[PDB]
Order: C-alpha cells, then structure tokens, then sequence
C-alpha cells in the first residue's frame, strides 16, 4: 500500500466507490412526511454495508487488524454518509440528494423535530463544495481521509503503535496525491498550499455536522442507533469460504 | 489592510497576540469535587482576553460586529482546548490548566463523564509534542480556528471571501515557516496536512465537552451573543 504512486492511489479510490442506491417505496404512490425517518434509516442501514466493501478497498485500510477497522468505522460511519449526503446534493442548489428518489428541502426537514438544523449546515456545505468546483478525485481523497484520520486520536500497545505509524504514512501519501491532482490541474504551487489547505479544513465541519447529527439521533429514543461492534466485526470479518 | 501583510508580519502579529496564561482562583494554603468550580471560574476569566487576542489576528476586525460575535460563539471552547493541549505538550500524562492546576487522569475521573474527553486532551498533546509543533505554528493554529469554525454557518459573501482570504494568508505564513526551517516541498505539504487533520480533533473534542458541560445541568454554558458583543466594545 505504502509502494502505491499518487496516479494508483486515485485509481484504486475511483475504483472503490461505493453505488449510489435508492429510497425504498412505491413511486407510484403519494409522498408521505411522516414516513420520512423511516425512509432515511432503512437507506442508511442499506448503505452501511456498501461502505464496509468499499472500506476493505482503501489503500492501507484492510492492513489494520479487524479491531482497529471496527474502531475507525465506528468513529467516521456518520460523516462518511455525510460527506457522500454532500457530493450527491452538490450540483442541486437548496436540497439533500438522500437518494435519487428522496430529494428534499430544508422545509421538509422541518417536520423532523431537531432536523432542520443539522439540514442547513449539510447545505451550506454542499454550497462550499460548488464554490470550490470541487471534483471527482479529490472527493475520494477527502472521504478516505476521514475514515483513516476520525477515529485516529481515539486509539498504546506496541502493536498500536505500529498501527498508528501506518495510518499516518498512508494520510502522508494521500496528501501527495492530492498535490498531484492540484499540480496536474495546472495550480501554482501557492495555490495547491492554499487549496489543500481549504479542503482539509472543510473535514473539521463535516465532523460538527457528525456530532451534532449523532446527538440528534440519539435524541430520537429509537432502539438501535449506532453499528454495534459485532454488527461491524460481522461485516468486516468475512471468511474465506467465497 | 491586513491582506497586505508579509508572512513574517503576519507571524510576528500573531507572536505579539498572544493571550496571558491565568491562574486558578484558590487559596493553596486550603484542602484541595470542586474541579469543575474552579475549571468553570477559570475559563470565564480567559475568555475575555481571548477577545482581545481574537481583536489582534489580522482581518478580524474588519469583518462586522455581527459575524466577529457568531465566530467567537463557534470557536470559543476549541481555542480554550488548543492552548491547554499546547500548555501541556511538556508535561506527559498531564493537563496544565493553570500553572497551579496541574491535573491527571485519575484527577478526570472524579467528574462523571470528562475522563474520556481528558485522555483525547493528552493525546493531542502527545502528537503535538512527537510532531515537535513549533510556537509560531501553533499561533497560526489557533487562528485558523478562530476564523474557519463559524465560516461554514453564516455583504455575507464579502465577509466569507475576506474570511478565506485572511485563511489563505495564514496557510501561506505555515508554508513559508517550514520553508525557512529547511523543508522539502513534500514535508510542507505533508505537514500542514498533518495540523490540519488535528483541527478536526479539536473540534471534536469541543463538541464531545459541550455536551458534558450542557450534560451537568449548569446555570449556562455558552457565553451569550450580549456577552460577546459587549466585551468587543464597539
Ligand atoms: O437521516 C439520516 C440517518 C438516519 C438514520 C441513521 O441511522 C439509523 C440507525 N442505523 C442502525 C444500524 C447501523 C446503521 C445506522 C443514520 C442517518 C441521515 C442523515 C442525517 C441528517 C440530519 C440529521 O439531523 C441526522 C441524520 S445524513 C444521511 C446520509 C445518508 O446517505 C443516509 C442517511 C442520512
Ligand atoms: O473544564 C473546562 C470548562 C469548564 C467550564 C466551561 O464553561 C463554563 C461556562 N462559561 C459561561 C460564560 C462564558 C464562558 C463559559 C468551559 C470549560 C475546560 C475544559 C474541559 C475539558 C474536558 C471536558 O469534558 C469539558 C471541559 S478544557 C479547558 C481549557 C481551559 O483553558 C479552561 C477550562 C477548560
């Protein structure tokens, strides 16, 4: 993984990149509001197994021991979904691409009790990324980023501490990658600074948006909330039967 | 204007900024439970010379009373965690609140609910210290924070373009550090990188302390916009 040149690391991240699935419903039938938490959990639910899959694929990711993975995927799952929430939304000013047949707008955000707010910055962000003109490959850098660099600070045996040194040469290669990009593009090399600084910088937003989502669902009473540490061990750890 | 500052200037601004390192507010000569007493007297005594230091970093003061306020209400606890994590960087193991409150973790765990959020405060210090993270670094920092926390959630166009230009001029100050300390292009890159990753431990850090301190059922925990506003003295 560390042998990977910044053209390869791309690759194998475009390659990785999970589908883009659908709300499940009728379409032939009336929307209705008051299903609409409903609609969003069974998606999220749906979606966590393909980021699992596409996890696996990271460079570096699978080389991590299977507790680790669990740990990395328990602290970014939420702003994974987020920040792809984003990217979808990004070229459909005022709305939340969920899926492309759940498009909605802060107003119907609003029948959410404590949605609206978490709805707003989502949109302010998807705003940023246009002004940025942000694009394809170097969404994927950012999204990697987030599931190696979230859960990073919250894990000192010697074997982690190996782990740790890992992570953090991986998160160097991307960074090369991402001056790559910028350098291919034509930016000077004051500008591949300036923009990897305000991309990088929009990851600490993207957090705050996690935070506050988690503590809103949590707010919901519902009974299950986060993947549990089995859940996403059962996921990871396939066998080699297939 | 601000904008025109070279990177030397804008380091030596940022040097010249910097708040002074308060105290604790007990008698010594007293049997030291009432850890969260003393932290909560302490932080609202640095909060008001963290508005002149916030009044100091170049370019904010340009923007209207308005959006200096919403900034500071964003980036309040974030920056009241960057300079404990950078008071502590000598001190493995511990937090240097004050230099007369020195606490460990087992001190943490006398409060229900901070020692989870006291070992992500010794681990930011522990990274800042292996990544030998230099005070001018750190003041630049601490200013991005300032003006990157609240930006995302805001003439508002013109304030948010004034806000990535002054962004710019600290990124490019970061760079032109490393440069001068005799880095390869490639370790500049991969060590702005690397401080900016951190940022978004300290805002996770600061959201996971909110809902501790909102989670004790205090008499407030945030400072009001009137608070705010009123120690910018127009
Ligand atoms: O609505 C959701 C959402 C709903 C349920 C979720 O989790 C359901 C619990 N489930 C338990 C088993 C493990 C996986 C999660 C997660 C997100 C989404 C979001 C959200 C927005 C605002 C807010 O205040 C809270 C959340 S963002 C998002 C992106 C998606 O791709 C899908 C759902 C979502
Ligand atoms: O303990 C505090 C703290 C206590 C009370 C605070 O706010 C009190 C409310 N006050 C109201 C008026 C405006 C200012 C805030 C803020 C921080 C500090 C921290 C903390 C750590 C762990 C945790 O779980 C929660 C907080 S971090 C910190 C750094 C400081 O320089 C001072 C206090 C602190």
């Amino acid at each position: 993984a560390l042998s990977l040149t910044a053209d390869q690391m791309v690759s194998a991240l475009l390659d990785a990149e999970p589908p883009i699935l659908y709300s499940e419903y009728d379409p032939t039938r009336p929307f209705s509001e008051a299903s609409m938490m409903g609609l969003l959990t069974n998606l999220a639910d749906r979606e966590l197994v393909h980021m699992i899959n596409w996890a696996k694929r990271v460079p570096g990711f699978v080389d991590l021991t299977l507790h680790d993975q669990v740990h990395l995927l328990e602290s970014a799952w939420l702003e994974i979904l987020m920040i792809g929430l984003v990217w979808r939304s990004m070229e459909h000013p005022g709305k939340l691409l969920f899926a492309p047949n759940l498009l909605l707008d802060r107003n119907q955000g609003k029948s959410v009790e404590g949605m609206v707010e978490i709805f707003d910055m989502l949109l302010a962000t998807s705003s940023r990324f246009r002004m940025m003109n942000l694009q394809g490959e170097e969404f994927v850098c950012l999204k990697s980023i987030i599931l190696l660099n979230s859960g990073v600070y919250t894990f000192s045996t010697l074997k982690s501490l190996e782990e740790k040194d890992h992570i953090h040469r991986v998160l160097d290669k991307i960074t090369d990658t991402l001056i790559h990009l910028m350098a291919k593009a034509g930016l000077t090399l004051q500008q591949q600074h300036q923009r990897l600084a305000q991309l990088l910088l929009i990851l600490s937003h993207i957090r705050h948006m996690s935070n506050k989502g988690m503590e809103h669902l949590y707010s919901m009473k519902s009974k299950n909330v986060v993947p549990s540490y089995d859940l996403l061990l059962e996921m990871l750890d396939a066998h080699r039967l297939h």
